[PDB]
């Protein structure tokens, strides 16, 4: 699914999960 939380984190992913920037 989609994920957003914040350094910024990314989470996009639907490939496995990564989470960046």
């Amino acid at each position: 699914e989609r994920f957003y939380e914040k350094x910024v984190q990314k989470f996009i992913r639907v490939g496995v999960t990564i989470r960046e920037k």
